[PDB]
C-alpha cells in the first residue's frame, strides 16, 4: 500500500536528505493531499503543472522534470523520490543543485549536454510560459543559447560534461536560473 510511510523509507531519507524524521512525516501528509494513493504518474505531474501555468502548455517541460524525479525509471514518482528532489532543490549545496540541473538538461542521460538538448529545454520553458516568442534576429533562442554554450564548452567539442556545465554555471548562472 504505497500510501503508508514505512520506517525503512524514513531511515534512507534521513541519511540521504537534509530533512528530519519529523519533517518527512509532515511532508508525507502534504504529498498525500496532491497524491492520495502515493504514486504520481507523468500525466498526474503534467496536470499539476497545467494548473499552475494556465496561459501556457507546460507539458513538455513537466515531462522533462518528471524523468529526473523518477530516478528508478518505473513511470511513477514515489514519495521517496519527491523528497530526494525537494531536498536537493530547496536545501542542497551548489554542486548538488547543479548536478540536478545537469540531469535535467541531459535529456538522453548520455553524460553530455548537447546544444540541441539545451535548445529543447529552452523551447519547453517558452512553451510553459505560453510564448513562442518573436525575437530580433540576434536574440533568437538558438543564438542566445549558443553564446552561453560556447563559453562553457572549454574544449569546443560541441558537448558539455558535468564538469564543464557545473563550473561554467558558477561563472554564468543563467541556464540554471531559467529552470526555476
Ligand atoms: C511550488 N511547488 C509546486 C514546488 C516547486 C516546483 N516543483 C515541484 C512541482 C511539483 C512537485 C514538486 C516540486 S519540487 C521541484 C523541484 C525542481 C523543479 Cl525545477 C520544480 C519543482
Ligand atoms: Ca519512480
Ligand atoms: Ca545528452
Ligand atoms: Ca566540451
Amino acid at each position: 500500500k504505497n500510501s503508508k510511510l514505512k520506517q525503512d523509507t524514513i531511515d534512507r531519507l534521513t541519511t540521504d536528505t537534509y530533512f528530519t524524521e519529523k519533517e518527512i512525516r509532515q511532508w508525507h501528509k502534504g504529498f498525500l493531499k496532491d497524491c492520495p494513493n502515493g504514486l504520481l504518474t507523468e500525466q498526474g505531474f503534467i496536470k499539476i503543472y497545467k494548473q499552475f501555468f494556465p496561459d501556457g502548455d507546460p507539458s513538455k517541460f513537466a515531462s522533462l522534470v518528471f524523468r529526473v524525479f523518477d530516478e528508478n525509471n518505473d513511470g511513477a514518482i514515489e514519495f521517496e523520490e519527491f523528497i530526494r528532489a525537494l531536498s536537493i532543490t530547496s536545501r542542497g549545496n551548489l554542486d548538488e543543485k547543479l548536478h540536478w540541473a545537469f540531469r535535467l538538461y541531459d535529456v538522453d542521460n548520455d553524460g553530455y549536454i548537447t546544444r540541441e538538448e539545451m535548445y529543447n529545454i529552452v523551447d519547453a520553458i517558452y512553451q510553459m510560459v505560453g510564448q513562442q516568442p518573436q525575437t530580433e534576429d540576434e536574440n533568437t533562442p538558438q543564438k542566445r543559447v549558443d553564446k552561453i554554450f560556447d563559453q562553457m564548452d572549454k574544449n569546443h567539442d560541441d558537448r558539455l560534461t558535468l564538469e564543464e556545465f557545473r563550473e561554467g554555471s558558477k561563472a554564468d548562472p543563467r541556464m540554471v536560473q531559467a529552470l526555476s
